[PDB]
Protein backbone atom coordinates (compact mmCIF):
# COMPACT_ATOMS: atom_id res chain seq x y z
CA UNK A 1 0.00 0.00 0.00
CA UNK A 2 1.28 3.60 -1.00
CA UNK A 3 2.08 6.26 1.24
CA UNK A 4 -0.48 8.37 -1.01
CA UNK A 5 -3.22 5.92 0.30
CA UNK A 6 -1.80 6.13 3.71
CA UNK A 7 -2.03 9.77 3.42
CA UNK A 8 -5.56 8.87 2.13
CA UNK A 9 -6.27 6.96 5.33
CA UNK A 10 -5.44 9.35 7.92
CA UNK A 11 -7.91 11.63 5.77
CA UNK A 12 -10.31 9.66 5.80
CA UNK A 13 -10.18 9.12 9.44
CA UNK A 14 -10.09 12.50 9.67
CA UNK A 15 -13.04 13.34 8.07
CA UNK A 16 -15.07 10.74 9.84
CA UNK A 17 -13.91 12.16 12.78
CA UNK A 18 -15.14 15.68 11.26
CA UNK A 19 -18.73 14.32 10.15
CA UNK A 20 -19.15 12.55 13.57
CA UNK A 21 -18.43 16.07 15.48
CA UNK A 22 -21.09 17.55 13.56
CA UNK A 23 -23.07 14.82 15.10
CA UNK A 24 -21.98 15.44 18.22
CA UNK A 25 -22.41 18.86 18.36
CA UNK A 26 -26.06 18.93 16.55
CA UNK A 27 -26.65 16.55 19.24
CA UNK A 28 -25.06 18.41 21.84
CA UNK A 29 -22.84 15.86 23.32
CA UNK A 30 -20.28 16.91 26.17
CA UNK A 31 -16.96 14.92 27.03
CA UNK A 32 -16.39 13.42 30.44
CA UNK A 33 -13.95 10.94 31.91
CA UNK A 34 -16.66 8.33 32.99
CA UNK A 35 -18.55 6.00 30.45
CA UNK A 36 -22.50 6.33 30.52
CA UNK A 37 -25.16 6.99 27.68
CA UNK A 38 -27.99 8.39 29.47
CA UNK A 39 -25.96 11.24 31.64
CA UNK A 40 -24.39 12.30 28.59
CA UNK A 41 -20.85 12.03 29.08
CA UNK A 42 -18.02 10.41 26.62
CA UNK A 43 -15.06 9.94 26.60
CA UNK A 44 -14.18 10.55 23.49
CA UNK A 45 -15.44 14.31 23.07
CA UNK A 46 -21.22 6.91 23.07
CA UNK A 47 -18.09 5.19 20.92
CA UNK A 48 -14.85 4.70 22.76
CA UNK A 49 -11.40 4.77 21.30
CA UNK A 50 -11.51 0.76 20.58
CA UNK A 51 -15.13 1.34 18.89
CA UNK A 52 -13.46 4.07 16.84
CA UNK A 53 -10.06 1.94 15.70
CA UNK A 54 -12.46 -0.90 14.77
CA UNK A 55 -13.07 0.80 11.99
CA UNK A 56 -9.79 1.12 10.71
CA UNK A 57 -9.42 -2.47 9.39
CA UNK A 58 -12.41 -2.69 7.08
CA UNK A 59 -10.54 0.20 5.31
CA UNK A 60 -8.05 -1.18 4.13
CA UNK A 61 -9.47 -4.67 3.63
CA UNK A 62 -11.89 -2.95 1.04
CA UNK A 63 -8.78 -1.41 -0.50
CA UNK A 64 -6.98 -4.63 -0.72
CA UNK A 65 -9.97 -6.28 -2.25
CA UNK A 66 -10.44 -2.86 -4.80
CA UNK A 67 -6.57 -3.39 -5.96
CA UNK A 68 -6.49 -6.87 -6.37
CA UNK A 69 -10.15 -6.99 -8.09
CA UNK A 70 -20.00 1.25 -12.94
CA UNK A 71 -19.79 3.58 -9.90
CA UNK A 72 -23.11 2.03 -8.89
CA UNK A 73 -21.62 -1.45 -9.80
CA UNK A 74 -18.22 -0.99 -7.86
CA UNK A 75 -20.40 0.27 -4.99
CA UNK A 76 -22.60 -2.99 -5.38
CA UNK A 77 -19.54 -4.97 -5.25
CA UNK A 78 -18.04 -3.13 -2.05
CA UNK A 79 -21.34 -3.51 0.12
CA UNK A 80 -21.45 -7.20 -1.00
CA UNK A 81 -17.52 -7.29 0.21
CA UNK A 82 -18.91 -6.15 3.15
CA UNK A 83 -21.93 -8.13 3.87
CA UNK A 84 -20.17 -11.41 3.29
CA UNK A 85 -17.23 -10.63 5.68
CA UNK A 86 -20.00 -9.97 7.58
CA UNK A 87 -22.06 -13.29 6.83
CA UNK A 88 -18.62 -15.10 7.75
CA UNK A 89 -18.11 -14.00 11.03
CA UNK A 90 -21.29 -14.83 12.06
CA UNK A 91 -21.32 -18.12 10.73
CA UNK A 92 -18.25 -19.37 11.89
CA UNK A 93 -19.16 -17.80 15.44
CA UNK A 94 -22.38 -19.53 14.87
CA UNK A 95 -20.50 -22.71 14.19
CA UNK A 96 -18.72 -21.91 17.13
CA UNK A 97 -21.06 -21.11 20.24
CA UNK A 98 -24.02 -23.18 18.80
CA UNK A 99 -26.49 -19.79 18.58
CA UNK A 100 -29.66 -20.44 16.78
CA UNK A 101 -30.63 -19.45 13.16
CA UNK A 102 -30.60 -15.91 11.72
CA UNK A 103 -33.25 -14.63 9.18
CA UNK A 104 -29.75 -13.82 6.96
CA UNK A 105 -28.35 -17.35 6.20
CA UNK A 106 -29.53 -16.03 2.38
CA UNK A 107 -27.32 -15.37 -0.49
CA UNK A 108 -27.53 -11.22 -1.28
CA UNK A 109 -29.64 -12.24 -4.20
CA UNK A 110 -32.71 -13.11 -2.44
CA UNK A 111 -31.94 -10.48 -0.03
CA UNK A 112 -34.80 -7.45 0.79
CA UNK A 113 -34.41 -3.79 -0.32
CA UNK A 114 -33.48 -2.18 3.17
CA UNK A 115 -30.41 -3.97 3.86
CA UNK A 116 -29.36 -2.80 0.44
CA UNK A 117 -29.55 0.91 1.68
CA UNK A 118 -27.81 -0.84 4.82
CA UNK A 119 -25.05 -1.66 3.05
CA UNK A 120 -25.03 1.16 0.21
CA UNK A 121 -24.75 3.91 3.05
CA UNK A 122 -20.91 3.36 3.97
CA UNK A 123 -20.25 2.82 0.78
CA UNK A 124 -21.02 6.00 -1.22
CA UNK A 125 -19.81 7.69 1.45
CA UNK A 126 -16.24 6.02 1.34
CA UNK A 127 -16.95 6.25 -2.54
CA UNK A 128 -17.78 9.88 -2.32
CA UNK A 129 -14.73 10.38 -0.57
CA UNK A 130 -12.41 8.69 -2.86
CA UNK A 131 -13.77 10.73 -5.65
CA UNK A 132 -13.10 13.87 -3.81
CA UNK A 133 -9.16 12.91 -4.23
CA UNK A 134 -9.32 12.58 -7.84
CA UNK A 135 -8.26 8.90 -8.22
CA UNK A 136 -10.47 6.78 -10.24
CA UNK A 137 -10.86 2.90 -9.81
CA UNK A 138 -12.73 0.31 -12.26
CA UNK A 139 -13.44 -2.97 -11.94
CA UNK A 140 -9.68 -4.15 -14.28
CA UNK A 141 -21.45 -2.25 -33.96
CA UNK A 142 -22.20 -5.08 -31.90
CA UNK A 143 -25.21 -5.22 -34.17
CA UNK A 144 -23.23 -5.80 -37.16
CA UNK A 145 -20.76 -8.07 -36.08
CA UNK A 146 -23.89 -10.10 -35.30
CA UNK A 147 -25.33 -10.05 -38.43
CA UNK A 148 -21.88 -10.96 -40.29
CA UNK A 149 -21.60 -13.77 -37.66
CA UNK A 150 -25.03 -15.01 -39.10
CA UNK A 151 -23.88 -14.41 -42.63
CA UNK A 152 -20.80 -16.53 -41.79
CA UNK A 153 -22.68 -19.43 -40.21
CA UNK A 154 -25.79 -19.17 -43.55
CA UNK A 155 -22.79 -19.77 -45.92
CA UNK A 156 -21.55 -22.41 -43.94
CA UNK A 157 -25.08 -24.32 -43.76
CA UNK A 158 -25.29 -23.47 -47.89
CA UNK A 159 -21.91 -25.00 -48.47
CA UNK A 160 -23.34 -27.75 -45.92
CA UNK A 161 -26.12 -28.14 -47.90
CA UNK A 162 -24.86 -27.87 -51.37
CA UNK A 163 -22.18 -30.90 -50.04
CA UNK A 164 -25.97 -33.09 -49.14
CA UNK A 165 -27.07 -32.47 -52.40
CA UNK A 166 -23.85 -33.86 -54.17
CA UNK A 167 -24.01 -36.52 -51.80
Amino acid sequence: IPEKLEYFINKYAEHSHDKWSMDKLANGWIYGEIYSDSSKIQPLMLLSEKEKEIYRWPIKESLKTMLAWDLHAMAEMMAENYHNIWAKKKKLELESKGGGNHPLLVPYDTLTAKEKAKDREKAQDIFKFLQISGYVVSRGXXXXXXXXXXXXXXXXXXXXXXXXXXX
